């Protein structure tokens, strides 16, 4: 609605319905609508998406997929030994930024959590016409992650997506 | 936007209904009323998006306007009866008036639904005459008011008319 606030309440909401109400000893109808109520704020949670726009898990089942796309994908230490850029169909499900071999694959290649990363531009990682179309992903343990984007407002878009949750959730 | 005051309306009636008279722990039980009083007080953020029991002016839910107004009813001034300042509020549909901000209780009022409303600088000799506008129900009745400046009585006529229309 006017959201942080309101977010505030749903989440002791969810902690009222989903915990609290947890082994009490409640009717067979309230049970029922409890369960309901607990599906139904899932749901209404993919509705402040737009606002921001490890286990096994599916592409098809990532939750809050804030960006998804298809990337060419390659480590800077792989790079270096000249290893080519892999296809990688890449997440970013919440904070955490994932990548696949496919949309419809059941489980993940790899994935990282971005806190603390940088991310920039960077037209000097490929010697090509496609090299407008580059970016890099910075750890802080020093690991780096080259993708080629398919276009280079493609590449832009994702720069701009990652800059925003780096740096305005501080 | 909808969507979240959907599903919260239907968190409202769970906890405040489906929950009443459950077999309920002290801490679900505090924690309930405590998410009672939480959900009401969200309440008034939606109020940007807008702008018959005793009630106190103050514990008035959901105000989208108010003020200070004379008001007078058409048929009364036929008679002789005069204008009298009136604490006014708009508590959702229902226009309530009082004798001041702090009353414990309304001298009167009514739901608007189906009203209209509307300037009307012809209902004082005064400097006060473009200044004022009116309320009219269906059975005929007319409410007629004096607002503070011209610029207020059309405050509150844009602000009544469009409750009067999209809500629908």
């Amino acid at each position: 609605g006017s959201p942080e606030e309101i977010r505030n309440l749903l989440a002791d909401v969810e902690t009222f319905v989903a915990d609290t109400l947890k082994g009490e000893n409640l009717s067979k109808k309230a049970k029922e609508k409890r369960e309901s109520l607990i599906k139904k704020i899932k749901d209404v949670k993919s509705v402040y998406l737009q606002e921001f726009q490890f286990p096994p898990i599916a592409a098809q089942d990532l939750p809050f997929v804030i960006k998804a796309g298809y990337l060419e994908k390659r480590r800077k230490d792989h790079s270096f030994l000249g290893f080519e850029w892999q296809k990688r169909w890449c997440a970013l499900s919440k904070t955490v930024f994932y990548y696949y071999g496919s949309d419809k694959d059941k489980q993940q290649k790899g994935e990282f959590a971005i806190d603390g990363y940088d991310v920039r531009m960077n037209n000097t990682l490929r010697k090509d016409g496609k090299k407008d179309c580059c970016f890099e992903i910075c750890a802080p343990d020093k690991r780096i992650y080259q993708f080629t984007a398919a276009s280079p407002k493609d590449a832009e878009e994702w720069v701009q997506q990652l800059k925003f949750i780096l740096q305005d959730l501080g």
